[PDB]
DNA sequence: TTTTTTTTTTTTGAGCGACTGCACTACAACGTTGTAGTGCAGTCGCTCTTTTTT
């Protein structure tokens, strides 16, 4: 449950950033799909990135 | 004095302060070895109000 709330927290914190860096979630691009980021979606994102984004890690070194 | 065209994004926080690991000597227990304090280095939280006057 720790690694499940640290990496929505890290989600959260690179999808929406602070007040001194511009986070990802605000784009022209996905604001035309989505208003306000669901946990449906965010579900949707983490297994699609988990998907495809995991050979990035996994031959990191 | 006449006239020619062209579609590609990129970037952005760092100093303050604590936690822990590794080393190194000072000093007491058993010349050598275990306990304690300090310093250097890598890693990690955090954080930057409030508003209205013709």
């Amino acid at each position: 449950d720790s690694t499940l709330q640290k990496a929505r927290t890290k989600f959260l914190q690179a999808y929406e950033g602070n007040m001194m860096v511009r986070g990802e979630g605000d784009d022209i691009w996905y604001q035309r799909l989505w208003r306000q980021l669901t946990p449906e979606t965010m579900e949707a994102i983490v297994e699609q990135s988990q998907r495809f984004l995991l050979p990035l890690f996994r031959f990191n070194q």
